[PDB]
RNA sequence: UUCACAUUGCCCAAGUCU
RNA sequence: CAAUGUGAC
């Protein structure tokens, strides 16, 4: 349960496409570099302070140490040199004074860059991480002090333009940077990005932006409690400067004119000690430093210090502004990356140059293949076949594979009658039934119940009424006035309390209908009621389908930024037929920000039991698409989850030992692919076509991984989903697994489109997000309560309630 | 809460010294 | 999924 399998072979399927990748070839010398351990007393210091004290150390001790110029530093305890120092293994004790630190330098090892060549060149079977790490510290050294680091990125205020967001916020532009091995050479992966920062401005102006003042002196009265509290919400925890830098822990209730402390008042303290007649004595003070102490600063002598990222959620308007400032077509993104690289000129970086590293200033050429889509089999009399083109098809003149006959259905309208009238409801009903009939999901007559209601309180009694009164009720259609707490209450009651199918619809989509919205609505309804919308052309499926096989999708979704106690949510779904089309779901709450799926063995067990009850087959193979695990987590996640899958098999039966293929799906990474030739660009966004596959050149040097961009790019630059096989009892070839993966992206029931990840992984998200909806404002005994809230009713268990 | 795509929010990463 | 865009007939 540990070593990922070797790349079995290379894919051959599909016509070829010329692509460029945002990977830049690196020439690394075949030489040793030297590793040194450091430690800085005191070590509570931020990473950036350490880099300063080490920089001053290098220039200061230039002569009795560090004669061999230009070491690089990782911000804590690791230092590299291109040539060795006059150190020996002997520690060395040094003192440095920062404008008072002791630092010791112990040698630790060499890092043979020659061995890295070999690990890339099939000589060595494993890629030496420590060597990659060292190169990464080299490449990051200068920009970590020149710009503001944020994760694997770097940001800066852009020269000559501003992008204010308002509320004291503005857009900074930046780039991602990382060092990757590949089938070819080392790769410098660069991508542009953008994120919100606070403006380095006088706190006074910060006040005026936050409170929506055109200016100060507007007015000269002290702030309302309402104004003061809002300001306090914005600036608490931010850094300010007066030489001196402080973190704001509070805003005082009193103005500086009257705010006092044991020496005296604030206006007068600055008048006497600093000859400062405050221009705005009526305004409060910032509390800074130890919250137990009484260090107060008048607003007027304070600026927001530069380079503080905005952590808090952006407002709706800010968000709008942000989108508008950063939205880029694929060709425009490609050009921005290219521009940025020539601009960056990594080869003039003196530290890169110290280690004799060259970086190519143009994107790597790679060849892709565009896989053929599957054909999609519909039902009805005709049993129509739909042929995807550029990642899209449609249902016009096609009826579902297995369509549900709707005999008994109700409507609850929570939108106000004066806005969503009985006339709207009748027309909507008439249009829906038309579409549903063309779709082969005949809504056989009028609803058995149609009533207005208001408020979350009215939901449960209405639904209890409905469940008790109308035998054979298949659906409640729920009209909502827009965003409302009622939606989450409908799903609480429908999904977990009473076990009743619901389909919510926004009022605007009832008032004004279109065929496409209504048709998409039917796709969800048919599914919710147990129907099969369509299936993969059977004879066009890869060979793996000749034997019972179950397809699992798995995801964990973590709490938002800044959260502290909300659970993370694990979801696992499993196919329940051979098409494969129908899925069932499992879901758990688990520990805050834990990626590993804790209860996975019990989840898979459930899915396997339900698969047998639906199909009367025991799977011979299990295919496990595991979403969202980053590289730095492959081995941890696979050790626990692979064994749990086995555990589930083993505790069911017998030496029931079906082969497992464990695949990590990453939609979010920093690889971007672009059409080399302008005439391959698809649509306004100019993206690579659906089906573009890459498993050469930029992928892993020994393991089994590939990019597949399964979807049509509508806007921006498409994320090519990445697939990495951590385990494979089934010995897929590249072709069969890539084609399987692609084909699974055409089985997603909520649209007649090839989506960006396979359907099982997509459903797992939907399951996790629904649990999250079940926990709204409810997030050992804690654990039990939350577990209970995400638990669907018995009659919901076997359904695609998440669709 | 018709739907997909895309930006952010998510494990690793990053962050924390009068 | 939520905020915001681009689209689907
Ligand atoms: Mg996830
Ligand atoms: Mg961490
Ligand atoms: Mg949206």
């Amino acid at each position: 349960a540990f070593k990922p399998p070797p790349r079995p072979d290379f894919g051959t399927s599909g016509r070829t496409i010329k692509l460029q990748a945002n990977f830049f070839e690196m020439d690394i010398p075949k030489i040793d570099i030297y590793h040194y351990e450091l430690d800085i007393k005191p070590e509570k210091c931020p990473r950036r302070v350490n880099r300063e004290i080490v920089e001053h150390m290098v220039q200061h001790f230039k002569t009795q140490i560090f004669g061999d110029r230009k070491p690089v530093f990782d911000g804590r305890k690791n230092l590299y040199t291109a040539m060795p120092l006059p150190i020996g293994r002997d520690k060395v004790e040094l003192e440095v004074t920062l404008p008072i630190f002791k630092v010791s330098i112990k040698w630790v090892s060499c890092v043979s860059l020659q061995a890295l060549h070999d690990a890339l060149s099939g000589r060595l079977p494993s890629v030496p991480f420590e060597t990659i790490q060292a190169l990464d510290v080299v490449m990051r050294h200068l920009p970590s002090m020149r710009y503001t680091p944020v994760g694997r990125s770097f940001f800066t205020a852009s020269e000559g333009c501003s992008n204010p967001l308002g509320g004291g916020r503005e857009v900074w532009f930046g780039f991602h940077q990382s060092v990757r091995p590949s089938l070819w050479k080392m790769m410098l992966n660069i991508d542009v990005s953008a994120t919100a920062f606070y403006k380095a401005q006088p706190v006074i102006e910060f006040v005026c932006e936050v409170l929506d003042f055109k200016s100060i002196e507007e007015q000269q009265k002290p702030l309302t409690d309402s104004q003061r509290v809002k300001f306090t919400k914005e600036i608490k925890g931010l850094k300010v400067e007066i030489k001196r830098k402080y973190r704001v822990c509070n805003v005082t209730r009193r103005p500086a004119s009257h705010q006092t402390f044991p020496l005296c008042t604030v206006a007068q303290y600055f008048k006497d000690r600093h000859k400062l007649v405050l221009r705005y004595p009526h305004l409060p003070c910032l509390q800074v430093g130890q919250e137990q102490k009484h260090t107060y600063l008048p607003l007027e002598v304070c600026n927001i210090v530069a380079g503080q990222r905005c952590i808090k959620k952006l407002t709706d308007n800010q968000t709008s502004t942000m989108i508008r400032a950063t939205a880029r077509s694929a060709p425009d993104r490609q050009e921005e990356i290219s521009k940025l690289m020539r601009s960056a000129d990594f080869n003039t970086d003196p530290y890169v140059r110290e280690f004799g590293i060259m970086v190519k200033d143009e994107m790597t050429d790679v060849t892709g293949r565009v896989l053929q889509p599957p054909s999609i089999l519909y039902g009805g009399r005709n049993k129509a076949i739909a042929t995807p083109v550029q990642g899209v098809w449609d249902m016009r003149n096609k009826q579902f594979h297995t369509g549900i006959e709707i005999k008994v259905w109700a409507i609850a309208c929570f939108a106000p009658q004066r806005q969503c009238t009985e006339v709207h409801l009748k027309s909507f009903t008439e249009q829906l039934r038309k579409i549903s009939r063309d779709a082969g999901m005949p809504i056989q007559g009028q609803p058995c119940f149609c009533k207005y209601a208001q408020g979350a309180d009215s939901v449960e009694p209405m639904f209890r009424h409905l469940k008790n009164t109308y035998a054979g009720l298949q659906l409640v259609v729920v009209i909502l006035p827009g965003k409302t707490p009622v939606y989450a209450e409908v799903k609480r009651v429908g999904d977990t309390v009473l076990g009743m199918a619901t389909q919510c619809v926004q009022m605007k989509n009832v008032q004004r209908t279109t065929p496409q919205t209504l048709s998409n609505l039917c796709l969800k309804i048919n599914v919710k009621l147990g129907g099969v919308n369509n299936i993969l052309l059977p004879q066009g499926r890869p060979p793996v389908f000749q034997q019972p096989v179950i397809f699992l999708g798995a995801d964990v979704t973590h709490p938002p930024a800044g959260d502290g106690k909300k659970p993370s949510i694990a979801a696992v779904v499993g196919s329940m037929d051979a098409h494969p089309n129908r899925y069932c779901a499992t879901v758990r709450v688990q520990q805050h920000r834990q990626e590993i799926i804790q209860d996975l063995a019990a989840m898979v067990r459930e899915l396997l039991i339900q698969f047998y009850k639906s199909t009367r087959f025991k799977p011979t193979r299990i295919i496990f698409y595991r979403d969202g695990v980053s590289e730095g987590q492959f081995q941890q996640v696979l050790h626990h989850e692979l064994l749990a899958i086995r555990e589930a098999c083993i505790k069911l039966e017998k030496d029931y030992q079906p082969g497992i293929t464990f695949i990590v799906v990453q939609k979010r990474h920093h690889t971007r692919l672009f059409c080399t030739d302008k005439n391959e660009r698809v649509g306004k966004s100019g993206n690579i076509p659906a089906g573009t596959t890459v498993d050469t050149k930029i992928t892993h040097p020994t393991e089994f991984d590939f990019y597949l961009c399964s979807h049509a790019g509508i806007q921006g630059t498409s994320r090519p989903s990445h697939y990495h096989v951590l385990w494979d009892d089934n010995r897929f070839s590249s072709d069969e697994l890539q084609i399987l993966t692609y084909q699974l992206c055409h089985t997603y029931v909520r649209c007649t489109r090839s989506v960006s990840i396979p359907a099982p992984a997509y459903y797992a998200h939907l399951v996790a997000f629904r649990a999250r909806y079940h926990l709204v404002d409810k997030e050992g005994r804690d654990h039990q309560a939350l577990a209970k809230a995400v638990q669907v009713h018995q009659d919901t268990l076997r359904t695609m309630y998440f669709a």
